[PDB]
């Protein structure tokens, strides 16, 4: 319950998992101070203890500081309270006592959304699948908005994809700690993060989806961007994109946070487009 680093972390019966049952695998995500690794967790579903399931395992090597563990413990404790949703990297279990810390979270087979879209390019990927991707993140963000979480940056890299193409958001639970293009004006300059600063980032995320995993603000040094944003100039409507759907991106990129749309509206707007196709 919001506890810091200790010699041995406290036992929590609602979330604890047997480390002898968990079997680690090859490294999924290279990381500097902490890392995420693949693992075949046996008996993850306790109703069927014989059958196994593939899972991700966030952890840290012998080098991360005392503060770096407290971040991972804070990331764990936030995931407990937020609970389950279809479009979120949910917590499955934790291994704390009598050994190193392993936080078990559900695995994503097809990787991040940027690498997913860039792979499936025409030298697959239809229009409704792109709208289905944009709709699922909006639903996922709406749930995290209602639980008072507030996402840090939000981008194609941070959203992950399942075997059956379900968009699941990751790193929502991580505390504060490069992504200049994705940040809102108030988040860049004054550093005041709100629900409406993620709305800006969702606008940038919509751009990434309908450019098939393109890099936003193409061909600038991350300096004229600042002057460009505060002179009434935003990104253009990309190749193959409707004007009403582009209108939602322009709504997100309004300078006034009050003028930007809430996540409830962006779901309901995309719902009408998803219901059409
Ligand atoms: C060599 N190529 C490296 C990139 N390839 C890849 C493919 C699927 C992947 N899933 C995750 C992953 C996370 N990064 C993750 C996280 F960062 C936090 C919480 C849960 C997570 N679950 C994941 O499943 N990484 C992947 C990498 C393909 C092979």
């Amino acid at each position: 319950s919001a506890g810091l680093v200790s010699l041995d972390l406290p036992l929590d019966p609602l979330w604890e998992f047997p480390r002898d049952r968990l079997v680690l695998g090859k490294p999924l995500g290279e990381g500097c101070f902490g890392q995420v690794v693949r693992a075949e967790a046996f008996g993850m579903d306790p109703a069927r203890p014989d059958q196994a399931s593939t899972v991700a395992v966030k952890m840290l090597k012998d080098n991360a500081s005392d503060k770096d563990l407290a971040d991972l413990v804070s990331e764990m404790e936030v995931m407990k309270l937020i609970g389950r949703h279809k479009n979120i990297i949910n917590l499955l279990g934790v291994c704390t006592q009598e050994g190193p810390l392993y936080v078990i979270v559900e695995c994503a087979a097809k990787g991040n959304l940027r690498e997913f879209l860039r792979a499936r390019r025409p030298p697959p990927l239809s229009f409704p699948v792109l709208v289905s991707c944009a709709y699922q993140v909006a639903r996922g963000m709406q749930y995290l908005e209602s639980r008072k979480c507030i996402h840090r940056d939000l981008a194609a890299r941070n959203v992950l994809v399942t075997e059956d193409n379900v968009m699941k958001i990751a790193d929502f639970g991580l505390a504060r700690g490069l992504p200049v293009k994705w940040m809102a004006p108030e988040a860049l300059f004054d550093r005041v993060y709100t629900h409406q600063s993620d709305v800006w980032s969702f606008g940038i995320l919509l751009w990434e989806i309908f450019t098939l995993g393109g890099s936003p603000y193409p061909g600038i040094p991350v300096e004229e961007l600042f002057s460009l944003l505060r002179e009434g100039h935003r990104m253009d409507r990309p190749p193959h994109c409707p004007p009403e759907l582009y209108g939602l991106m322009r709504e997100c990129w309004h300078a006034a946070p009050s003028q930007r749309p809430t996540f409830k509206q962006l779901v309901e707007a995309l719902d009408k487009v998803l219901l059409a196709v």
